[PDB]
């Protein structure tokens, strides 16, 4: 019951700060409009940086140095990756401390090294592929050993990041799916780059081996009856969580690959999910503008809330180095959460 | 008394919209700094465009299509006319619908055609003169037949805009003034390019003939006892208004060139003035941060206000096609004014 009180305190009068971004001051001036979006938001591994990209085209990055974003510098940058094209996915390159990979639904993958002394985001390199190929998702092996780039259909590329991003291998999606017109919806890496977990739209789930740089199909299981939205992994490495659009959220055992626990209070589709860095609490953002916080070990609801028709598409992410979580606010504005006197659950 | 009620309604709770520019959102974000300036602001003749230039170097232009700037596009552009040099005066070229002349206190006059489909302001041409010559004011004959460029001393140039801006003539200021170290403070054209009205600093006022492209001194009258700040003309063409820094505002009869009406409630210097497109109401912005609205026909005060130490240097301009007026706000931010149900005074 300690975790329930902790979450309640994290939802209190204080212990909360508004992330002061461009959209925040925009709403402050125009309220005291059509909300663009938040395409994606992804931390650095060491828990001391953050990056995200709205629909306008501008990607913001913060260098966390304070709790309530007091002394946190902010490198705002205009619509990068072209003037017409906007960013859709980014990976933070766990190898170094500054590099970033960004994709813009085009045939060009941009590698930019963000600098913190100035506000200059200088394009370091651009990678290109076949002219028709339209990739939109990039990922980094959590050890910084492989890079993955995926299309909505009929292309999957793996580069070796060590040897100057030499194109290592590729694969046609129709060889992985073997169904009628499947479109990969979400990808994820295993803890320590050894396997790639892919969730198609037709419902299937595939596990590809990427040991020595040669992709191969290990297995395919008919997990869900609708498109798979998100795929997350437990940090301790014992189970991986699958959330779908048919209203189900399962947790699969890693050693044996069989369903072990099911979330049953759900009655709506899932838009995203996330699990804390301690592998203890599981946050589900359903489609009825509502968030839930479940317990991983037992599987019973321990906290609920209600978005109340503010920023229809929400986002949730748990810090990789503290028990804090960034959650969307009212009008596409981010809202930090903490307790200001508890860095981790154990200290509580 | 209809005009007094009209002006009062134009100063009401509603019937007012903030012009949303870069500085506006800047103040909204930093308030919810040192104000740069507004160097100049000048409409298009047809009343469907606006342009102005701050001190930062960036010149904004709006394509009026709405009352409260809802659907009005905005072509923001960075520091044009060089990176070091900033704009000081611009003319809108009544001939065409897009050209603009801009001067930057240098020996180069830039002609740029602003495009509305994109946000691109493309430099069309640059005009150059003697290396030492430092012009800072440009003007267009209200029929689009002549162009005038003036220096702070010892140069006045007139180009023929019809024949590809061929240099038509020039004149040394010392030939016009014939006094001790005079510096031209404000120029203005007569209704239909036939004469140029020049106001020096020593107090004199000169009328030059520019009929067939050859400047000549017609007359010089000792109008004021201090530097002349602004010179405006009545749209009906019967009297021209002169405002000085010694605290006087006179209206001179056009046919006979003799003082006819004097503003006497004034007790401070004048920074600018303007008269509506109907030649009925006269707006004076004095130096004590206060505006007055007088009646042209009678000469008695009909409305007063108070800037109250917000944006020390104010600006006022009356629409050339409606009875609305753009006036500065609190921190170098523009503030439109209207009634939303009265396009012209007559309709009232």
């Amino acid at each position: 019951s300690v975790t329930s009180k902790y979450l309640q305190s994290t939802f209190s009068k204080g212990n909360t700060s508004h992330i002061e971004d461009k959209r925040f001051i925009h709403v402050s001036s125009r309220s005291h409009i059509t909300p663009n979006e938040i395409l994606s938001l992804k931390f650095h591994v060491s828990g001391s940086s953050m990056a995200y990209s709205r629909m306008d085209g501008s990607l913001t990055v913060w260098f966390i140095k304070d709790a309530s974003f007091d002394k946190s510098v902010e490198v705002y940058i205009p619509d990068c990756c072209g003037s017409d094209k906007l960013a859709t996915d980014l990976s933070w390159n766990p190898t170094s401390l500054n590099q970033i990979a960004v994709v813009s639904n085009s045939s060009e993958i941009s590698l930019l090294l963000i600098n913190e002394k100035s506000l200059t985001a200088s394009k370091l390199r651009t990678l290109s592929l076949g002219s028709k190929t339209k990739v939109n998702t990039c990922l980094y092996d959590p050890l910084g050993n492989w890079l993955l780039a995926a299309t909505k259909s009929e292309k999957i590329y793996l580069f070796d990041v060590k040897k100057d991003h030499s194109s290592v291998c590729s694969l046609n999606i129709s060889d992985i799916s073997q169904e009628d017109n499947d479109v990969v919806y979400s990808l994820a890496w295993s803890n320590g780059g050894s396997h790639i977990f892919i969730g198609f739209k037709s419902g299937y789930l595939a596990i590809l081996k990427a040991k020595h740089g040669i992709l191969e199909v290990c297995t395919k299981i008919k997990a869900h009856t609708g498109p798979i939205t998100e795929i997350k992994m437990d940090p301790w490495g014992r189970n991986f969580i699958t959330g779908s659009i048919d209203g189900n959220c399962y947790v699969w055992n890693m050693k044996s690959l069989c369903c072990e626990l099911i979330i049953n209070d759900l009655n709506s589709a899932v838009t995203t999910l996330d699990v804390c860095h301690l592998g203890k609490i599981l946050g589900i953002c359903t489609e009825d503008e509502m968030v839930y916080f479940y317990d991983l070990n037992s599987g019973n609801l321990l906290h609920s809330k209600s978005l109340a028709n503010y920023k229809t598409d929400p986002v949730l992410k748990f810090y990789p180095d503290k028990s804090w979580y960034i959650m969307s606010g009212k009008n596409d504005t981010l809202s930090n959460h903490f307790v200001k006197n508890e860095k981790n659950l154990i200290t509580y």
